[PDB]
């Protein structure tokens, strides 16, 4: 429960060395004005679908069917299919991990996308990439 926040790199500031910063909590919730998808905690936001910079922005750019324009009064609106669908429905086993899997005794191994450089980080598994052969 206990967000520790510094701010110093979780996102946002290209300053990246030490620490990680931390994900999930904080207003999670895009506002969709018709097409427009305006991102509000953008910095959390980029975060919660990909920490993996490339296939995150490469997500938001092959589910947008609509020319994705960027940015408004500071918060950052796009233009697709990025709208509280998406991100949302990865925070949900994200995010809402502990009722995405509802409490399975103790262990909630069924998160995340076990595939290509993505995977499972602890928490749900004993270690980190649990990938395996069958």
């Amino acid at each position: 429960e206990y967000v520790e926040m510094l701010d110093r790199l979780y996102s946002k500031l290209p300053e990246k060395g030490r620490k990680e910063g931390t994900q999930s909590l904080p207003n999670m919730i895009i506002l969709n004005i018709g097409n427009t998808t305006i991102i509000r905690n953008f910095a959390e936001y980029c975060d919660r679908i990909r920490r993996e910079d490339k296939i995150c922005m490469k997500y938001l750019l092959k589910e947008l069917a609509a020319p994705g324009n960027v940015d408004d009064k500071g918060e950052l609106v796009i233009q697709g299919k990025f709208s509280s669908q998406v991100i949302n429905t990865l925070m949900e086993r994200f995010l809402k991990a502990y009722v995405e899997c509802s409490t399975c005794k103790s262990l909630d191994t069924i998160l995340k996308k076990e595939k290509k450089s993505w995977y499972i980080v602890c928490l749900a598994c004993g270690a980190q990439t649990p990938v395996k052969p069958l």
